[PDB]
Formats: C-alpha cells, sequence, structure tokens
C-alpha cells in the first residue's frame, strides 16, 4: 501493498538514483550513486535528501536548470513496501518493485557532519 517505493535515475551533475520510501505522506529519499543492488551482497552509499512530494514517484521527464533536482528523471523501479522496522538510524523494509524485491536495509553511519547511510539487500 500500500505505501509505495520509487527509483529514479536522474542525470544531474552526476548519474545517479534517489531512492524513495513512503512515509507519513511524503516521499522519504536518499542519493544513490550507483544503482541500487538487486542481490544480498553488495553494499552502496545512500545520502538522505529532502522529502519529496508523493506526486513525484510519477514523474519522468526533465527538472529545468537552476531547480532543486535539476536533470533528466526516469523510473528505474516502482512498487509497494512493508515497514519492518524504522528507528532514527535504521530501516529496514520488504520491498515488492520489478528489479527490487525482499528485504532492503538502511542503516545510517555513526561515524563523521551530516553522516551517510549504508543501503543493501539482506542475505535472506
Ligand atoms: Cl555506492
Ligand atoms: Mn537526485
Amino acid at each position: 501493498d500500500k505505501p509505495i517505493f520509487v527509483v529514479q535515475r536522474h542525470d544531474a551533475r552526476k548519474l545517479h538514483y534517489d531512492f524513495r520510501l513512503e512515509m507519513d505522506g511524503v516521499l522519504k529519499s536518499w542519493a544513490v550513486p550507483k544503482e541500487p543492488p538487486k542481490d544480498a551482497g553488495t553494499r552502496r552509499l545512500a545520502i538522505e535528501t529532502e522529502d519529496h512530494p508523493l506526486a513525484y514517484a510519477d514523474f519522468e521527464g526533465e527538472i529545468p536548470a537552476g531547480e532543486y533536482g535539476a536533470g533528466k528523471v526516469e523510473i528505474w523501479d516502482r512498487g509497494t513496501f512493508e515497514l519492518l522496522k524504522r528507528e532514527e538510524r535504521e530501516i529496514v523494509v520488504s520491498l515488492e518493485g520489478k528489479e527490487l524485491k525482499g528485504i532492503y536495509v538502511l542503516i545510517r553511519t555513526k561515524y563523521g557532519g551530516e553522516k551517510g547511510w549504508l543501503f543493501f539487500k539482506k542475505a535472506s
């Protein structure tokens, strides 16, 4: 399922992937510099970005220069998810997409400034 998740390939300064989870009516968002991992074993960096409105889960097209989020946007994956766990430094979700299926984990590093998240698919 009911809440949704979206992955948008964002062609901006660099090519990266925005990973978004519907929480509390908005899309909590992370920039991932590589494709979200389809299989366990691989860890990605995920950088928290600003919330996006829910309707953004449907957006595919180009954001004009000078805007936050400027660049080319394409839907890479889309689905629903079940939230298994959520705490200040940890999020565990079961994803139901076409590329991403199964349990995924976000853990906010305690190290360092604003702190990034370790992003991976559970070995399950
Ligand atoms: Cl990475
Ligand atoms: Mn982005």
